[PDB]
C-alpha cells in the first residue's frame, strides 16, 4: 500500500541538514531518484507531500532542508537567510549540491537517472544547481523566482529544463523570464516553459493564501497541469 | 484493428468543401468531435495522419477542406488564397464554422464535446473560430501564425486554449504572442502557452524542410510533447 519516508541527515561544511527521503518499499531496486526542494519557508508539509507524490509514480524523492536544522520561517522572519542566498550564489549552490549528495547515497537511487524539481525559492535553486553543471537528467521548476546567470555559467546545465510559470505571477519580471529564455536559445538547452493562464506566485500550494503575501494564491488547475507535465518529462527522459 | 476514413461534403455558400471523417467503427455511440484545421498547403496526407492519431484516442475527427475542392497549394501558388483570408477575417470565420458544423454533422459525434486543433494557418484558423464564440471546449494550436484580435472579439471565446509554440520560429514575432496572452489575461480564458525550445514552424511534420521556406523545420520532440499536451487537455476536459 502506502509510501515510506524516513529522515536522512548530511552535511554543507558546518551546517547541519535534514531532509526525508520517500520511497516505496513494495518495489525493489535502484530507481531514478529526485530532490525536491521547498519554497523559502523551508521543509514543509508541502514539500514532503510532493517527496510523497514522486515516490508514488516510482521515483526515490528526497526533500531537502536548505536551511539546516530542517528549520522552517514564516513570511515575517524570512530575508536571512533568503538574501543570504541570493548575495552568495555560491554558498546556494553548494546547499543545493549537498541536497543532491544525500539523494545520491541512498541505495535505492541509480544515480545516473537523477533529477531536481522546485517550488518558489526551491525553483530558483534547481537553476542554480543545474547551472553548476551538475549531473541532472532533468529539472522543473513550478512558480520559480529565476535569476539570470551568472558570468561563467554558459553552456554548463546537462539537464532538460521545463518551467513551469504562474503567466500572472507579480514577483518575476518579463525582462527576466526573457533573458532566462535566450540563455536557454544560446546555448541549446532542452527547454520548455509553459505559461499557465490565471495563475500567480505559489499555484501549487492549497494554503498560499494564508501568508498574507501579495501575489500568492493557489489555483489547482494550474498545479494539475504542471504536475503532469513534469510527469509526462519523467516518463520520456527515464526508463 | 484500424481506424477508419470517410469522404464528408460539405460547404460555405459557393465554395463545396471536401473533408475526411475518421473514426473508430470498433468504439458504438457518441463521442468527442475535433475538427483538424490543416497548414496553408490545403488538405494533405499530414492532416489525415493527425486525424487518425485522434479516432485512435478514441475522437471522431474531421481533417477539414478551408479551401474547397480539396485543393493543395505548394508554397509557389499559395497567397492568392491565404491573402484572401487574412484581408477578409469574416471570410476566413465562416469557412472554419463550416468544418465545424460538418464535424456536429455527424452521428458519432457529441455535439457538446467538440474542439478544434490547427497547424500553421489552422492554428491561426482556430483561434478565429473560437473568437466566434463557438461552443468550443478546447482549441490547441501548433506552430499557429497568430494574429491579434478583431475589434468587437473581446470576451468571446469560451473555449479552453492551448498554444504550442515553437521557441525559436522566426515567422511569429514576440509583440504578437505578448499581445494574444494579454488578450486571454483580459478575458480570463482557461489559458496555456507552451514555448518548445529548439523548434522552429512547421515543426510537427517531418516534411517541414522539403517546401524550401525558411524557418520551417522537423522536430520530433516538440511533435510528440505538443501531441502529449494535447491529449491531456482533451482528458482533463472530456469525460
Ligand atoms: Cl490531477
Ligand atoms: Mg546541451
Ligand atoms: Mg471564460
Amino acid at each position: 500500500g502506502a509510501m515510506t519516508a524516513r529522515k536522512v541527515d548530511y552535511t554543507d561544511g558546518a551546517t547541519r541538514c535534514i531532509g526525508e527521503f520517500h520511497w516505496d518499499e513494495g518495489k525493489s531496486g535502484p530507481r531514478p531518484g529526485v530532490v525536491v526542494f521547498p519554497e523559502a519557508f523551508g521543509l514543509n508539509d508541502h514539500a514532503k507531500e510532493r517527496a510523497r507524490r514522486l515516490a508514488d509514480l516510482g521515483f526515490a524523492a528526497l526533500a531537502a532542508d536548505m536551511h539546516g536544522d530542517a528549520q522552517v520561517f514564516d513570511a515575517a522572519s524570512l530575508s536571512s537567510t533568503i538574501q543570504g542566498y541570493y548575495g552568495d550564489r555560491a554558498h546556494w549552490r553548494r546547499r543545493a549540491q549537498a541536497a543532491l549528495d544525500a539523494l545520491t547515497a541512498q541505495p535505492e537511487v541509480d544515480g545516473s537517472k537523477v533529477a531536481a524539481i522546485g517550488f518558489c525559492f526551491g525553483g530558483a535553486t534547481c537553476l542554480e544547481l543545474a547551472r553548476t553543471g551538475a549531473p541532472l537528467t532533468a529539472i522543473v521548476t513550478f512558480h520559480g523566482g529565476l535569476l539570470p546567470e551568472m558570468a561563467g555559467d554558459a553552456g554548463r546545465i546537462q539537464s532538460s529544463v521545463l518551467v513551469c510559470h504562474g503567466a500572472d505571477d507579480p514577483l518575476v519580471q518579463d525582462e527576466t523570464m526573457k533573458a532566462v529564455m535566450d540563455e536557454f536559445r544560446r546555448d541549446k538547452v532542452d527547454w520548455q516553459v509553459l505559461y499557465l493562464g490565471n495563475a500567480v506566485h505559489s499555484f501549487t500550494d492549497p494554503l498560499a493564501g494564508s501568508h498574507g503575501i501579495p501575489g500568492l494564491a493557489y489555483d489547482a488547475t494550474a498545479e494539475a497541469r504542471s504536475w503532469t507535465a513534469m510527469c509526462n518529462l519523467f516518463s520520456e527522459l527515464f526508463g
